């Protein structure tokens, strides 16, 4: 008997600590690993578990080539264990998904699943191993959630999902979710946030959810969110930008509204709001998917004439690829520990990785109250030693 | 302390939702994968499980070629996680086997597995990991059995066994078997049906059947079982038949007899009665083990003049090979969620599969009472890129 | 919490019947597969495994040539899924080891595990996976053990250990072993056994030893012991003889002493007494280890006039190669079920198996009170498509 | 509900036996196995484990060609089953670390991991899977831990860390965890020890711990500690040196000092107290790190002009490489009985081992109360077989 998750606090930090990593595609150069992109972490009562979308293929085979392709029948959401490669003698196929999430309430595991045409897709909720209840694509343009873990609080998951265009209109909605079975949703007000995807998720008492706008803000929206409602929205007030692209340091303080330039693509990415503060993930570059940092901003989460960036890990260097990057929480004794994953893209497209294929390793780290060293953890793999 | 299964009534449900997939070809390219057929998908308490008659050969060496053969000593039962490719690192052995059914009572797992000369063949019972009881060939030609998931109501378990020649005479039984113990068994009458292979059998209340007559009906017998006896037997009433080969929709009503055309060589199949109606799942091409679809045929389960075809969802595209099919429930709250899986053949006798062996990945959907969205899943191999 | 293994009868039973058969060989032909030989198999609360001495190197790879030498200190006691091949992702290794048993006591498992120079020996006793007693060799000539399951009564393990030269003289002892503590020893007594090597045992109130002579006797010696002390001896009185070589049927009747023909090498077997009657494995061939059968022997335990072969069944046909046997017991509700297991040697010395390497795969049996059918279970493997 | 481990005295013992031996590089010839070094074992409530600081590469591959590096950002500490081979398909990834430690309480595993940049390095303490706290390098130089077992009584677990320079002024500290949280550190007394690195710890009441003197000293330095300081320090009093190098027997009586020759660069080592005896590991040559053997010195612990070595066990030959060698303990009934694994490096430097690569594998013995026999346990990988 184990009680379901709380609404704790999010416990204190100053510093992101080196915690797992996996070395995927060096270890996959024998062609022992399964195609990847898209990960992320969540954890039950007893471990943190990797997940990933599959590609339905193994790492340097002829059928690897041309995974950069996104959405097909072929990709399945995958649980391996966490800082482990995925391979066939270790992983578990949760279900058929070209977009994920999951979430641990306490005693079950909850996922959602999208799978199916571009215009026609649905998701499959899937709670104990049980298919529970399911969406049905409403706008017909790639129904979505967040590749990155829900949040469960008494009993009731929390998730976002969007069905529409790219940097254009679009549906953003929350669920609730109910041992496996939908409770409500609510549209999400577009007051202030005028796009929404790839949320990343935390618990600090209520949820707060960091995501991606990929139309017009280099700022990232957020919102807050309990058991029943959404109890407020908003962009990152931070003068430092944390999407990709974005503006050079330092921008425009925008609250209530995107930043109107460099608004697109984006890439998922996440934060923690601390106090006033705020932690932010981004890459090195303001232009491509290169490195990983994490910024402490004072007075970031709020209208302030004093942002300044007073702490900044560079944990992958610009030299190396980073990917996208998003939040989950290990509970501690009386509240829950932020941590955050990132993706390590090689592969198409990025440049001078010449194979045809293309997947991901994991690096994660976690937030204590101490001071951090330094040190730098990319994927680490010599391209040319790869089969193509 | 787990309490036996009991008799539940099939949960409502509208439409057929995409679950797990293996893409055990795709991942077979490097020679890691088990070569298999007749696979299915059985639940215990905590997990559903894939399961298949393996060949004692990894796929594309060269003790995969020839294996289009269906009875060899090299052949046996095993179970491997759901949704993943069968691999020695991951596979369990469940017994010797060329034909074999499995089950989960509540409390341990029984298995049926016949192995042996074709004239001479027993079947084993396997309960709990132990060899309980066995059945002994009466009339020496292929005593043989599901190919899919047996049903157990309060501690009885209920499976049907055949013995005897294809597309002619031939003795067809049900067996209870309870803790591993055979019971008793009874000979299928023959008032309606007039041959019966291969069942897929789920439990709404009672057990039903619905299997595949080889030699004169292209639609589907089926039965209704208790713990105890017999209570029905027919043939699918829907004039829209579900076997392959086939006439085209739409053709002939009979629901006591073999529709007399087209008669084999027939494919394993499933059903399931709701209400009046009943859902069919077929190959989408009316002669060959191509694509997959489900329909759903208003008042197909009885006589009437108002058999329609209310919901057509096609799974597979006639442009993707298919293969046996078959029925698997869920627990749910107070109800059995429906489920089914798809072997997905390829190789050998696939026209243009050019490889010397035979084998499958599987594909399964559930059931809820939602509605669907619209997809393709097939096996997903470029014959081309595999070991041959 | 679980009581002690009690000394339960054995179970009624005319036929055998195939239980579990791994293919090892053939599903090691891309080099997945850990070179063994002396495998056996033995059963714990939930489930039967099986063991086998391991030769630190993979099948068909460089190391694994010359594998047919018998005792290096690269060799260890391994467990992996009964029914499953030996790979590196799901084998345990036990202990070092180039002589074993293994047996469960009802809480946790015992194992004998002798390693070390010909001359200087030792045995390891680990009891709950620590190491918890040792026998050092008392006649420095190749300390060593039965290569099959020992047996447990009411907490206290038995175990047959031989130390000193083959085709002559030798000390054979008994062990009693509770919880990891070595209790007692007694040499076994020379008043009618001459020769003990590698004896397979099984219980039916006592625990019953029949072993292998490979000086004088082509019939098998046997002990009856129970938890404190050696009860009986003989060797088994059946005309038929069992070990291989031995004397065309029939032979002599030689309750007392060994048949004084055809006596060695010998090679490991089993049988089970049943009333006045015992069966026999033993291999098709009257000379070498090619196929296998079972005989029932009326009267066979027995100092009789009226011996006769009552029961043949043929298991693997002479055509094919066989190996070591030995018993193993299943617990059913209020008696022991008889089990046996064979191995087929693949490799060197066998006539045409033109590889380096000697492995072999397995094959299970077990006994039930129904008539068996018939078929050919040998190892299957085509040695041509074999790395060598 | 399981308790801490408490404070037992260690088991009498008078010889060494072989446990646990994995064959990991010659299992490796086929590229299955992780490159690794630095191994070591521990043990929880019920099962013993293989650790190993890994190199993120598969041994044979392109990645694996210069390993011989000791610290990048692609070691992570991982766990698998004790005597199997590290492989993709049976590891765990327990934290990123190019030095580590683990130790398990009676209800917990708690891990030290080092990982970043030599001059700017942290430890991260997992505990239950949980990052719970960390060390900041001080000295900014190679912040580094015991690379074996660390020791917990009644909750509280000690660990052995230094930071600063070889073969010159360093900081060493002993660490005080409980539950993953550290309660205080003690900078060890430098009235004796002049250096300590990589030390070897078990349980006898208290903590002992034997280490590596890197500078002066070719006896082994060692600290007595309780679950709230340390209680005493010196050098191991044994005028037969146990470091590598070190001068031939026999040599210096030092207690309370080093040696002041042989000092550099050492080997990680370790060795049992028992009464004024003490067992000692030691390479056999007294140069380089070829052969294992261990000896007990009679009066060894304390000074006196009584040493002699009364036992030699020679376990690994000196014609056969070897490597660091450490301590673990197992719980018997009421005491902790006293075992070590030793490293068998092969690659690079070593003399002849023509490869690129470098790893291990490893072998491990346990203590009993009985007298051993006599063997010979090296990796017995032929190094021209294998992928360079
Ligand atoms: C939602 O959860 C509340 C309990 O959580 C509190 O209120 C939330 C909205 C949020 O602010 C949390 O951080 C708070 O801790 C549930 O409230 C309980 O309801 C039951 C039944 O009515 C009642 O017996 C309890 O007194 C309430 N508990 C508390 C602490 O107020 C509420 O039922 C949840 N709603 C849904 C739809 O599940
Ligand atoms: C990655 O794949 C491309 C494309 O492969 C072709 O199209 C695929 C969908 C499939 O049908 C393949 O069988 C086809 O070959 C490869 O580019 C092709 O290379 C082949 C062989 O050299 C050549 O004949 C074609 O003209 C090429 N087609 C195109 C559009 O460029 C490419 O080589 C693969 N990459 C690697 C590293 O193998
Ligand atoms: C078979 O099961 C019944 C219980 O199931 C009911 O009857 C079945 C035939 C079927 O119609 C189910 O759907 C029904 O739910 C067992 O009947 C029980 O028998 C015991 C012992 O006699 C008696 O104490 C109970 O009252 C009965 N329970 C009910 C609900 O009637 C019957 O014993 C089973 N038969 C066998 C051979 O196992
Ligand atoms: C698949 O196997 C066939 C048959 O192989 C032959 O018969 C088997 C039972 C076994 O004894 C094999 O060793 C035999 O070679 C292969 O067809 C044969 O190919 C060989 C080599 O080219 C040729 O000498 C024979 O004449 C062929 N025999 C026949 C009856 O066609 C076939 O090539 C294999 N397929 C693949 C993809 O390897
Ligand atoms: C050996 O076991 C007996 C119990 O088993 C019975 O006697 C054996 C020798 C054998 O014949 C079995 O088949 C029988 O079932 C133990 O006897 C028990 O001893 C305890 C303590 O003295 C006593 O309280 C019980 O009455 C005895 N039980 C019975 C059934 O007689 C005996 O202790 C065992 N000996 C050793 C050395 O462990
Ligand atoms: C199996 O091994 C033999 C022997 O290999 C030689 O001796 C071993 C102990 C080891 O030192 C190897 O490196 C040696 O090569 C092989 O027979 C040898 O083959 C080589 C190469 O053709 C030849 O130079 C030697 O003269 C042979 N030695 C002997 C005594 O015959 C044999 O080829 C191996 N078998 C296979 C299938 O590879
Ligand atoms: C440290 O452990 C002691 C108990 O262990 C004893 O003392 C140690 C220093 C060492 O010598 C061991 O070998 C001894 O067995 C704890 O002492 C207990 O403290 C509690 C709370 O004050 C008290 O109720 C008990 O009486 C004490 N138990 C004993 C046996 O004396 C002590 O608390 C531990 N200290 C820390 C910091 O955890
Ligand atoms: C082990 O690696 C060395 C070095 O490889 C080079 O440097 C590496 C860091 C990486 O950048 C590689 O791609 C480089 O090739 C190999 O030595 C090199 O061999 C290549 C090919 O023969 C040659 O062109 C270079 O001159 C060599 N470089 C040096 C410094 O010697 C070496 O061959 C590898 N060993 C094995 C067994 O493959
Ligand atoms: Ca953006
Ligand atoms: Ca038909
Ligand atoms: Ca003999
Ligand atoms: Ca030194």
């Amino acid at each position: 008997f184990r009680p379901f998750k709380s609404p704790l606090p999010l416990c204190p930090f100053r510093g992101f600590f080196p915690f797992h990593k996996d070395n995927a595609i060096r270890l996959g150069e024998n062609k022992d690993v399964i195609v990847t992109r898209e990960p992320y972490v969540s954890c039950d009562n007893d471990n943190c578990w990797s997940f990933a979308l599959a590609q339905g293929a193994l790492l340097g085979t002829k059928h690897s080539n041309g995974t950069i392709k996104d959405r097909t029948p072929y990709r399945s959401l995958i649980r391996f264990p966490i800082g482990t490669a995925p391979v066939l003698g270790n992983y578990k196929e949760i279900c058929i998904a070209w977009s994920s999430s999951s979430c641990f309430d306490g005693k079950e595991w909850m996922h959602v699943c999208m799978t199916g045409n571009d215009n026609d897709a649905s998701a499959q909720i899937i709670y104990g191993g049980r298919m529970t209840d399911s969406i049905k694509s409403w706008r017909k343009d790639i129904l979505r959630t967040q590749e990155s873990e829900c949040q469960c609080i008494d009993g009731t998951c929390v998730v976002a999902v969007t069905d529409g265009p790219a940097a254009n209109s679009a549906d953003y909605r929350v669920y609730w979710i109910r041992e496996g079975k939908i409770i409500k949703y609510e549209n999400v007000p577009k007051t202030k946030i005028q796009y929404l995807e790839e949320c990343s998720c935390y618990v600090d008492i209520d949820v707060y959810c960091i995501c991606r706008d990929n139309w017009k803000g280099s700022n990232r929206p957020w919102m807050r969110i309990n058991n029943e409602t959404i109890l407020e929205t908003g962009y990152v007030c931070s003068k430092f930008h944390s999407d990709t692209p974005r503006p050079a340091d330092p921008s425009t303080m925008s609250c209530d509204s995107p930043s109107n330039v460099n608004g697109g693509p984006g890439v998922k990415g996440f934060g923690f709001k601390a106090g006033d503060d705020v932690w932010l993930g981004r890459t090195v570059s303001t232009s491509g998917r290169s490195g990983f940092e994490i910024i402490k901003v004072t007075e970031g989460w709020i209208n302030s004439p004093n942002h300044v960036k007073s702490i900044t890990q560079t944990l992958v260097s610009n030299n190396d690829w980073s990917g996208y990057s998003g939040s989950f929480i290990v509970k501690a004794k009386d509240c829950f520990q932020p941590c955050f994953y990132v993706e390590l893209i090689r592969g198409r497209p990025n440049k001078n990785d010449d194979v045809s294929w293309t997947s991901n390793s994991i690096v994660t780290f976690c937030g204590l109250d101490n001071e951090p060293g330094s040190g730098n953890w990319p994927d680490g793999s010599n391209i040319g030693f790869m089969p193509k």
